[PDB]
């Protein structure tokens, strides 16, 4: 399939060169998959969404997404336009407040309950988790992450927005989950991506177009939108039959494109996120 006019980071996935505006995948289109966006909620009647998305869980007054950081993530996972799995369940988990805020409390609570969660919900192709957030280190929030990997699930994390090693970031340092830093339009490392050996891959993250709250969109950056574009790979590779949610991030790091981006620090993966679609 190819969507023609597409989101700049959707053609960079699926090509082996920067600089082209069409998205290339199989149609299977992550059907059969889920992904849960563990953020601050899902505007699920977003037209974008197409009834695939539903709030599954709130830790606040309200499951509705009063920020938008949420919506445009889920966007980037599975929106019909905006999106890499475009066939793919999206579940919300509501562990940040309208402002973007939360505590690590709250946070691995979430993890903890999509772990529990995935049993009660259809989906045969496998289980992925995109965590586009992020703090200072804590055990406690690395050890969250890790058990909801190791029940199975996909875990997608962000580096990290401060041009700073990774390491001291939690949950981007445990380092059985998949660490994601940001790349823009020309291959260069975001400005303002974390770095380091823990890093597992790069995805698209500066100027990503997506869904927004109020039925719109809007561009925005951050190594939180190159997760996504990560999470969703991960659905649509499963839905496929090619990798697992073990193997995944492996699969991903195996199969991306290798050596393409600048201002990648010495002992920094130069590896770009990569669907491998050929017509
Ligand atoms: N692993 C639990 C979750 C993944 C698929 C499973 C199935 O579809 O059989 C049930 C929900």
């Amino acid at each position: 399939a190819a969507q023609t006019n597409a989101p700049w980071g959707l053609a960079r996935i699926s090509s082996t060169s920067p600089g082209t505006s069409t998205y290339y995948y199989d149609e299977s289109a992550g059907q059969g998959s889920c992904v849960y966006v563990i953020d601050t909620g899902i505007e699920a009647s977003h037209p974008e969404f197409e009834g695939r998305a539903q709030m599954v869980k709130t830790y606040y007054y309200s499951s509705r997404d009063g920020n938008g950081h949420g919506t445009h993530c889920a966007g980037t996972v599975g929106s019909r336009t905006y999106g890499v799995a475009k066939k793919t369940q999206l579940f919300g988990v509501k562990v940040l407040d309208d402002n973007g805020s939360g505590q690590y409390s709250t946070i691995i609570a979430g993890m903890d309950f999509v772990a529990s969660d995935k049993n009660n919900r259809n989906c045969p192709k496998g289980v992925v988790a995109s965590l586009s957030l992020g703090g200072g280190y804590s055990s406690s929030v690395n050890s969250a992450a890790a058990r909801l990997q190791s029940s199975g699930v996909m875990v997608a994390v962000a580096a990290g927005n401060n041009n700073a090693d990774a390491r001291n970031y939690s949950p981007a340092s445990e380092p059985s989950v998949c660490t994601v830093g940001a790349s823009d339009r020309y291959d260069r490392r975001s400005s303002f991506s974390n770095y380091g050996s823990v890093l597992d891959i790069f995805g698209p993250g500066t100027d990503i177009l997506s869904t927004w709250i109020g039925g719109s969109t809007r561009s925005i950056s951050g190594t939180s939108m190159a997760t996504p574009h990560v999470a969703g790979l991960a659905a649509y590779l499963m839905t496929l039959g090619k990798t697992t949610a073990a193997s995944a991030c492996r699969y991903i790091a195996d199969t991306a494109n290798k050596g393409d981006l600048s201002n990648i620090p010495f002992g920094t993966v130069n590896l770009l996120a990569y669907n491998n679609y050929q017509a």
